[PDB]
DNA sequence: AAAAAAAAA
């Protein structure tokens, strides 16, 4: 029966016109084909065509054929009747009131029409193709279950008339795609990644511009003549669409390490070691774990190893995962220069992928595009990982393995990339489970991985590589099977072949250790300090300790476990200084603009471009664990509250950071690089402040103390002594005298891994014949990090009236509306820059309408969710809101 | 009581 064009697919935005369901259907199939040929990484084409066991060309047309059937579920009454249309020729199929999504209908119709063109009736390939297509709106569904010998009728397709028109369309796209035969195999994971492509296809050809243009040249009628024509047209128009979006590949020439970094005279031990023994190893899918100190060129080493594996795997894409928005920003710059130098583009964007990317001027847009420039299309919402190259927060990749809508899109996203995750030592137990499940899915999808780290506990390292190997190899780990990683070297690198699972430790090919920057050992000195009312009266020990610095000069940092304590020290220091030397305070609770300003002048004093510029003073910094995030600091003395060793040794890396540059003059009192470790005095298991034991688990603080004491003042040889300690704090059980504290720590840790497992998509082998796990969830949006999270507040000022102001000075009004009534992005940036990150608590509950944003604001993404904290000013008082009193000190940051 | 991230077709 010749097909009827009265059935539609798109109505909206077309101004009283309709686009025919076939014209969409063909477009989507046209789109997938081009995507298959010009977007998909070559290696990935291979991976997919492998799974179906057929040539790429055949696999190409299959997928295209499948893309054509995506919106077939629209050819029902429930859907068609949404707008005016004449169905007088189509009696039957009267509304059931199920109100079933067209996508759901596609998955329900396909398993029973498909075999009419050779697919195995009740067969897995058919089962998967239908399920996968039925999920083209970011939600899979269960396989159709039925109790009769006429499932088609059982599922509501009961009319000869209607059933004839679905079949017409089944055959129209079959034909236009040149009748491809059914593949013999198809696995869950492959199918998911294909679903992503199919989704990119539909989206691409759904843009209002592209539609309007096809509305001009609609087909005259439903002939194979007319439909063959329509397809082949859209076919030509699609590679355009790729450019507008910036989805064109960024392929990059092979190169040795020095061809790739010509500005580098003397590559270091790590880079030489990697560049030398790696290419021979890198012969396809694998993972590589570099674990090395800071100031060793891990970055260029990464790009290099990435560059090898990329070529080995037919995968020119890149995702770099960073721990923070900031470091993702910085790296996004570096990787872009790297791109410019390295490639001979301008239709390929190097995306930046985190939640504050819009509010960055130099990324976002405000034909002749600048190379690697962002594109409107890629600027949201679930699209980022579709950028050919991208760097972002690690949180962006972890979303792929969380059970949420459209995760198949992001899985597709990554499947052609070479993924690189920096700072793995940074990932807590909850996150580490998401990472393991991602690794497992990247493993099975033939995507190579580079992991970079500073010291890593062997257990984590093992767990991560095991995860990647599990994914690579099809089956999970035996109880009997030996562990893949029993020891880690710092410095060290390690390679893992997917194909045979062989692991090559760096030491295996070279008995010498990898040369790092030589450096003096670190004096670590434990110091008792009197408790006063369950707190730390540091008043004295600061005297004793800071005195040389006040006389002869230098630079030193005090790191306190909480922000409260952080502020009190700066106060206590301040009084003292009434009676050069400078004083600074850093932590989370500062307005953005202010934090970005402090940090800039803090690194400029204590960092490196200060020392080279001789701007480095003759000075104290107080901070919390912001110091553990990347800050170019070099202090002479460091004093920290006891924290876990890994975090102490982390912290301590700021001691004499740049001694290896000749250009530095340590004051005479500074005999050796030193970290002073404050711990309270006691009176049979070590006690610590409640304040401390709520941020770090109690036992671990014990185990660190216990372990530090055991050394008797001994310095820490760096890096010979480090990894040892990191391993040991968790491994040597004799280090925990409090079995109740050590057991809770374990329970708390089990609790974090547990929530995670609840939160992540299936193992690939659990998903082999069934994709529904990927999107299934019951009883809100799943998190990539454990905890009650954080909210952004913004302080406003009330005079004796009270009128709303944005400064204590009450000259800049509180903008109730914004510069066309609505807010420009630049308005938002102004507002957001004022804001402060504040951890969720009980206070969140007890809010009022005067803590909620005005009504204009609600219409702005970045603004709707701000909480407002009033500040009472008279001719600025602490102000109750939530249940406590908030004062935003300008020198000390937010207080409560 | 740290720090950290986090509308589509
Ligand atoms: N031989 C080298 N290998 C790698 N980086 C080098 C080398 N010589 C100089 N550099 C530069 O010195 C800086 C060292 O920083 P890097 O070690 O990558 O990170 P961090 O300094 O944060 O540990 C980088 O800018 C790198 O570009
Ligand atoms: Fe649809
Ligand atoms: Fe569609």
């Amino acid at each position: 029966p010749p097909l009827d064009l009265r059935f539609w697919a798109k109505e909206r935005g077309l101004r009283g016109k309709t686009y025919p369901l076939v014209c969409h259907s063909l477009d989507a199939a046209a789109a997938a084909l081009v995507l298959w040929n010009e977007y998909l990484s070559p290696g990935l084409r291979d991976t997919i065509a492998s799974s179906m066991e057929t040539d790429e060309e055949h696999a190409g047309h299959c997928i295209a054929f499948w893309a054509g059937l995506h919106d077939i579920g629209k050819l029902t009454r429930e859907f068609q009747q949404q707008i005016a249309i004449d169905l007088s020729a189509y009696p039957g199929e009267e509304l059931s009131g199920e109100q079933r999504s067209h996508a759901a209908a596609t998955g329900k119709w396909l398993p029973f029409a498909l075999p009419s063109l050779g697919y195995p009736n009740g067969g897995l390939v058919t089962g998967l193709v239908a399920q996968m297509l039925g999920g083209h709106h970011g939600t899979f569904h269960p396989h159709p279950s039925f109790q009769s010998r006429n499932p088609l009728a059982e599922f509501g397709f009961s009319s000869p008339h209607w059933e004839k028109q679905r079949h017409a369309l089944l055959h129209a796209v079959f034909d236009a795609t040149g009748r491809p035969t059914p593949p013999d195999m198809l696995d869950g994971p492959t199918a998911s990644v294909v679903c992503g492509l199919v989704i990119l296809a539909d989206w691409l050809v759904s843009q209002e511009d592209f539609l309007l243009e096809r509305l001009t040249s609609l087909p005259a009628d439903g002939s194979a003549s007319a439909l063959r024509a329509h397809f082949e047209t859209s076919l030509r128009r699609i590679p355009s669409l790729l450019d507008a979006a910036g989805l064109r590949p960024i392929t990059v020439p092979p190169a040795t390490f020095t061809e790739s970094f010509p500005h580098l005279s003397k590559p270091n031990g790590l880079q030489a070691s990697l560049a030398k023994h790696l290419p021979c190893l890198c012969t396809g899918p694998g993972l590589v774990l570099i674990t090395a100190p800071m100031g060793e060129g891990k970055t260029e080493a990464a790009y290099h190893v990435a560059d090898l594996l990329g070529k080995a795997t037919g995968r020119p894409g890149r995702f770099l995962a960073l721990p923070t928005m900031a470091t993702a920003d910085q790296m996004h710059t570096r990787l872009k220069e790297y791109a410019r130098y390295r490639v001979e583009p301008r239709s390929s964007t190097l995306a930046l992928l985190h939640s504050m990317a819009w509010l960055n001027p130099d990324y976002a847009p405000a034909g002749h595009r600048d190379p690697f420039a962002a594109t409107d299309w890629l600027m949201g919402r679930k699209r980022g990982l579709l950028a050919p190259w991208a760097v972002g927060t690690i949180d962006q990749a972890l979303m792929a393995v969380l059970r949420a809508k459209h995760n198949a899109l992001r899985l597709f996203g990554l499947a052609g990339k070479v993924v690189v995750v920096d700072e793995a030592h940074a990932v807590d137990p909850y996150m580490q489970v998401l990472l393991e499940q991602l690794l497992r899915w990247l493993g099975t999808l033939d995507v190579p991985v580079v992991l970079l780290s500073a010291t890593l506990h062997h257990s984590i390292a093992n767990s991560l590589v095991k995860a990647y190997l599990e994914g690579a190899r099809g089956r999970r780990w035996n109880r009997s099977e030996p562990q893949p990683v029993s020891e880690v070297s710092y410095p060290g690198w390690l390679h893992v072949d997917a194909r045979i699972g062989k692991v090559t430790r760096s030491s295996d090919v070279d008995p010498l250790p990898i040369a790092t920057t030589p450096r003096k050992p670190l004096e670590v000195r434990l110091v008792d300090v009197p408790v006063k009312e369950g707190a730390l009266n540091r008043s004295t020990v600061l005297a004793k300790e800071l005195t040389p610095l006040v006389k002869q000069g230098g630079c030193a940092a005090i790191i306190c476990t909480t922000v409260a304590e952080a502020q009190g020290v700066y106060d206590l220091l301040s009084q003292w200084f009434a009676t050069a030397p400078d004083l600074y305070l850093l932590h989370s609770r500062f307005p953005n603009r202010q934090r970005t300003e402090i940090t800039a002048t803090i690194v400029d004093l204590f960092g490196k471009e200060g020392a080279q510029s001789g701007r480095r003073p003759t000075a104290v910094l107080v901070a919390t664990q912001v110091v553990e995030q990347s800050l170019d600091l070099d202090v002479d003395l460091m004093i920290s509250d006891l924290a876990p060793v890994s975090l102490l040794l982390q912290r301590a890396g700021r001691c004499w950071r740049h001694e290896h540059l000749g250009i530095i003059n340590r004051p005479q009192w500074a005999k050796q690089p030193e970290l002073v470790v404050l711990t309270p005095e006691q009176n049979r298991a070590p006690w610590f402040p409640r304040s401390w034991t709520s941020v770090y688990p109690l036992a671990l603080l014990q185990r660190t103390y216990t372990l530090l004491r055991r050394r008797n003042g001994a310095p820490v040889q760096i890096p010979e002594d480090v990894q040892q300690l990191v391993d040991d704090v968790y491994d040597d059980d004799s280090l925990a005298e409090d079995l109740e504290a050590d057991m809770e720590r374990m329970g708390e840790e089990l609790a974090q891994r547990g929530l995670a497992r609840n939160a992540v998509i299936p193992d690939p082998d659990d998903a082999e014949d069934n994709l529904n796990g990927l999107t299934e969830f019951s009883f809100h949006v799943l998190a990539t990090r454990f905890g009650a999270g954080s909210v952004r507040v913004l302080c406003y000022y009330v005079d004796t009236a009270g009128n709303r102001w944005l400064d204590p000075e009450c000259t800049v009004e509180f903008p109730e509306q914004g510069t066309e009534g609505r807010f420009t992005m630049a308005d938002c940036r102004d507002l957001v820059a004022r804001t402060i990150p504040v951890r969720m608590g009980p206070w969140a509950s007890q809010l009022t309408e005067d803590n909620h944003p005005p009504e204009a604001w609600r219409e702005s993404f970045y603004l709707r969710d701000l909480v407002l904290i009033p500040q009472r000013v008279t001719d600025v008082l602490p102000t109750e809101t939530g249940g406590r009193e908030w004062l935003l000190d300008p020198c000390k940051g937010l207080i409560f």
